[PDB]
């Protein structure tokens, strides 16, 4: 009965297409084009899940499509501390600027691969880690979000969680 609309931002690769195909569909793929999407669930809700372009040649487009939002997911990659520091240094920023009081769900993703061996070599070779949950959870705290969430597109783990409270958030 209720209509909720929900626009997904973050760094590109931070798995932001992933994310909305797993739910939809309960399966893992990639689309290339930018598409929404939908999805009839009971918290009676229809919501509609908008995905969007990170990458900065779309940030004076992207904008367009953040009117009328009810609520947003702001997503980081928890094994890249780069789509991390982003979210205060740019999606936070953008998205308060178009709309300011919306509500906001910090979301973790990949967190299938914070524990991979191979993932945590890589980010080593950098002098990087991945997010732990408590900072993670800092972040959150700073951009006054209304949840800290984190998930998994892979193995699906939290992510009928982070839409449940997404919804939460509306309701
Ligand atoms: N291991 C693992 N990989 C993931 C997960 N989610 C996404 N990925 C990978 O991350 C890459 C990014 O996928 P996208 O969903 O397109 O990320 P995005 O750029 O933020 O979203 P779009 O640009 O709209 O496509 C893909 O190659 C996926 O294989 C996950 O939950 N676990």
């Amino acid at each position: 009965m209720q209509a909720i609309k929900c626009v997904v931002v973050g760094d590109v690769a931070v798995g932001k297409t992933c994310l909305l195909i797993s739910y939809t569909t309960n399966a893992f793929p990639i689309p290339t084009v930018f598409d929404n999407y939908s999805a009839n669930v009971m918290v009676p809700v229809n919501l509609g899940l908008w995905d969007t372009a990170g990458q900065e040649d779309y940030d004076r487009l992207r904008p367009l499509s953040y009117p009328q939002t009810d609520v947003f997911l702001i997503c980081f990659s928890l094994v890249s501390p780069a789509s991390y520091e982003n979210v205060r240094a740019k999606w936070f920023p953008e998205v308060r600027h178009h709309c300011p009081s919306t509500p906001i769900i910090l979301v973790g993703t990949k967190l299938d691969l914070r524990d991979d061996k191979d993932t945590i070599e890589k980010l080593k070779e950098k002098k990087l880690a991945p997010i732990t949950y408590p900072q993670g959870l800092a972040l959150a705290k700073e951009i006054d979000s209304v949840k800290y969430l984190e998930c998994s597109a892979l193995t699906q783990r939290g992510l009928k969680t982070v839409f449940d409270e997404a919804i939460r958030a509306v309701l």
